[PDB]
RNA sequence: GGCUUUUGACCUUUAUGC
RNA sequence: GCAUAAAGGUCAAAAGCC
């Protein structure tokens, strides 16, 4: 039980709760094999029209690196040649949602494996059971079109590139309704940090988790990770610290969600003249304000302004649980942010 | 400090797609 | 070159146990 762990022992919590164990990694790894190679090998040869696949990009929880064991997806971005233009994207994933369906239940016939379902939707869902997998695991496949290409990182992808989205995004009304052409840039936000952040979102995950249960209507859980990177970012820096002491400054981030205004600056900037034009008028929107580092159309907890303030409220009464509270009984500290 | 596990960086391969 | 999985190597972060 998170709520009665002591403060100390949050990361015995996570160690042999929520880290991945060999079994689940390799459960993982296997699942998302036969699936790239299914995408790959199968899927698209018998072209009435060549469509080909320049990648099949690791996304979400299991690219970043903060899967929660034997609980999280796996999230596979299919970049398809045929998909040109962002309103392409729009207009025929549904098509490709509906292909890659109709071949993987003719890899079902055969025996290959098992599959259990479930322009309209986002992505295909489906629980994959292998013969080294029979328990399953559970999958969101996502069609794409290839808006970076490929690329070294080290360098800002090209302002035109968000020049084009913001403008697509404004002729329609679908701001941040193409964050998954970016999810290279949104995994390596997270890839690349410190050991022990990565524990402590896993440790923000959960609890939110046992808020989704509870409240059902919430934020996206991709905010709670953003809102984990800042704390950590403006609280702390260090590769060791007390894990305790962030979970709580989440927290209360959540508290103070009537006050946030949050953005990166890793991947877009204020130089090109629209972006910065679109960007003011981003931090200029209502609270909370937490733009993908990825996309700067994608304002996560834009969306419900009740789903907050029900988050704040749960958030609230956790402070009072023995979580926050030291062998003496004295709170834990939160950072001071920046 | 020892043992182990998780998460990465870089380097070299193998299969596969572009 | 990019992408997925695997194999070898070099380096590192954290955690669990002692
Ligand atoms: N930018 C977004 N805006 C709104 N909702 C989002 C966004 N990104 C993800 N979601 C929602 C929709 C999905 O149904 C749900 C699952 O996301 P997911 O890809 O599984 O992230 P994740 O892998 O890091 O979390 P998990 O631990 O569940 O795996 O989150
Ligand atoms: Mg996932
Ligand atoms: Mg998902």
């Amino acid at each position: 039980d998170l709520r009665n762990t002591p403060a100390k022992s949050l990361d015995k919590f996570i160690e042999d709760y929520l880290l991945p164990d060999t079994c689940f990694r390799m459960q993982i790894n296997h699942a998302i094999d036969i699936i790239c190679g299914f995408l790959k090998e199968r899927c698209f040869r018998g072209s009435s029209y060549p469509v080909c696949v320049s990648k099949v990009v690791k996304g979400g929880s299991s690219g970043k690196g903060t899967t929660l064991r034997g609980r999280s997806d796996a999230d596979l971005v299919v970049f398809l040649s045929p998909l040109t233009t962002f309103q392409d994207q729009l207009n025929r994933r549904g098509e490709f949602i509906q292909e890659i369906r109709r071949q993987l239940e003719a890899c079902q016939r055969e025996r290959a494996f098992s599959v259990k379902f479930e322009g309209n939707p986002r992505a295909l869902s489906f629980v994959l059971s292998s013969l080294q997998l029979g328990e399953g695991v559970e999958f969101d496949v996502l069609p794409a079109f290839d808006a970076l290409g490929q690329l070294t990182g080290g360098y800002k992808p090209n302002p035109q590139i968000y020049v084009k989205l913001i403008e697509e995004c404004t002729d329609l009304q679908k701001e941040g309704e193409f964050s998954t052409c970016f999810t290279e840039l949104q995994r390596d936000f997270l890839k690349q940090r410190p050991t022990k952040l990565k524990s402590l979102i896993r440790l923000v995950k959960h609890w939110y988790q046992n808020c989704k249960k509870k409240l059902g209507k919430l934020p996206p859980q991709y905010a709670l990770e953003l809102l984990t990177v800042y704390a950590w970012e403006r609280g702390s820096m260090k590769t060791h610290f007390n894990t305790a002491q962030g979970f709580r400054t989440v927290l209360e981030l959540v508290i103070n969600y009537q006050q946030l205004c949050i953005y990166w600056t890793k991947y877009y900037d204020f130089k090109n003249p629209i972006i910065e034009k679109y960007l003011r008028r981003q931090l200029t929107k209502p609270r909370p304000v937490i733009l993908d580092p990825a996309d700067p159309t994608g304002n996560l907890g834009g969306g419900d302004p009740k789903g907050w303030r029900q988050l704040a409220q749960e958030a609230e009464a956790w402070l009072n649980y023995p979580c926050f509270k030291n062998w003496d009984g004295s709170p834990v500290s939160s950072w001071i942010l920046l």
